[PDB]
């Protein structure tokens, strides 16, 4: 009978600037390597360097998303515990040095389900843009200073809409369904004024 086996994470450890937060995925894991339910605890073993919460309040899901508050420049841990089961992910919070790079990040699972009926219900993609400075680190999220787009005119039958969603200082740039005919992959261009800072593909999905 599956029981928890794996805490898995999809980071070996947080870089962020002082005043920053960044997110990574926990994925709960059986013996076998497939999905398990079960309930999470996060703890900052320093909360004065960094602060730490969890998605759907850490319960009653086999992913969850972390966040990390970079509070104070510093060295710490965040212990992430289900259970017997505990992964400790190396936090490092900086200064922070000048812009290096972008990171296009894709928040939930990438795709737009055009079924009528799927549960979870899951009809959005979610998009953040992140500052990187040359070591790293995250330095500022920049998705409310970007601009997101797909192609003018449609040629593949895959038709979004990209919306920026501001609330208490925090934009998450939401992509929907816009009368999609077809599966498949869409292109979206993301751009600071009139430099291009990457593209990122979303996917329309029928799972009816
Ligand atoms: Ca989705
Ligand atoms: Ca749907
Ligand atoms: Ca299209």
């Amino acid at each position: 009978n599956p029981v928890l086996e794996t805490i898995a994470v999809d980071s070996t450890g947080v870089s962020v600037a002082k005043g920053q937060k960044a997110t990574f995925k926990v994925t709960l894991k059986d013996q076998y390597g497939n999905k398990f339910t079960g309930n999470v605890n996060v703890t900052s073993d320093k909360t004065e360097t960094a602060t730490v919460s969890v998605s759907n309040s850490g319960i009653g899901q086999s992913e969850y998303t972390v966040t990390v508050n970079g509070v104070a420049e510093g060295s710490t841990t965040i212990t992430i515990k289900s259970g017997t089961k505990e992964v400790k992910v190396p936090v490092n919070v900086v200064a922070g040095g000048p812009v290096a790079n972008y990171q296009i990040k894709v928040l939930d699972d990438g795709k737009i389900d055009k079924s009528a009926t799927e549960s979870p219900a899951n009809n959005d993609v979610q998009l953040k843009v992140y500052a990187v400075d040359a070591n790293g680190n995250i330095v500022g999220d920049i998705t409310n200073d970007v601009t997101i787009t797909s192609e003018a005119t449609d040629t593949n039958g895959v038709i979004v809409n990209a919306s920026k969603s501001t609330a208490n200082g925090d934009t998450v740039y939401v992509i929907t369904d816009n009368g999609s005919k077809k599966v498949g992959k869409e292109t979206l261009t993301v751009k600071l004024g009139t430099v291009t800072l990457g593209t990122v593909d979303v996917e329309v999905i029928d799972t009816t």
